[PDB]
């Protein structure tokens, strides 16, 4: 029961990859399960989940 976030630029694993690696780089022991297919992120222990939606965002990947 972590966080959960909804990406629109997620259409495929060259996507999901690219989130999932921005978020362990920047978050030490973070753990990372991305569906490009359901266009879903679903993220364990982070930081603020304000600050883990720009991480996001900061893969180039986001629904805004």
């Amino acid at each position: 029961a972590g966080l959960s976030f909804h990406v629109e630029d997620m259409t495929c694993g060259h996507c999901a990859g690219v989130i999932k690696g921005a978020i362990e780089k920047t978050v030490p022991g973070a753990a990372v399960h991305a569906d490009p297919a359901s266009r879903t992120v679903v993220v364990g222990g982070v930081s603020d989940a304000a600050h883990i939606a720009e991480i996001i965002t900061a893969a180039g990947y986001t629904p805004e």
